[PDB]
């Protein structure tokens, strides 16, 4: 079609956290380099304590009671300074929730229609547009802390 390593901004968090999230290739990343790759690695390293609580010690109640929870972010992050810990809680989430659906498809559904136009939706277009380029992220995510 026009597959152009960028298609799109956020279909490439819907496919790579609930299409690759179940198979993380660590061979070839065509895709993005590593800005989200780190990023969810990263939280889902510290977060598991708090996720392997509600998906393993419980059954997720779907994104119903999930997107009030973390897509709460939002309608917080309606316009602050740099929350990139906000988007990363969803897309983090997705992440690792996307390996725990593969029992239960209920949160990998609206990580689809809600994820990736949330992630977008509430990052911002300025805030993406300067910020979201990947190779920033990808950067930045070291630069954190050297």
């Amino acid at each position: 079609m026009d597959e152009d390593v960028l298609p799109g901004e956020v279909l490439a968090i819907e496919g790579i956290f609930m299409a690759c999230g179940l198979n993380e290739p660590e061979y070839l990343y065509h895709p993005l380099l590593s800005p989200i790759k780190l990023y969810i690695t990263g939280l889902m390293r510290d977060k598991e304590s708090l996720f392997e609580a509600m998906l393993a010690n419980v059954r997720f109640h779907s994104t119903t009671g999930i997107d009030q929870l973390g897509l709460s972010m939002l309608q917080v992050s309606g316009d602050g300074n740099m929350n990139w810990g906000r988007a990363l809680a969803i897309l983090t989430f997705g992440s690792f929730v996307a390996q725990k659906l593969s029992n239960e498809p209920h949160l990998r559904d609206f990580a689809l229609a809600v994820l990736p136009a949330y992630a977008y939706e509430a990052i911002g277009p300025q805030w993406f547009r300067a910020r979201g380029g990947w190779r920033g992220l990808k950067a930045y995510c070291t630069q954190v802390l050297t």
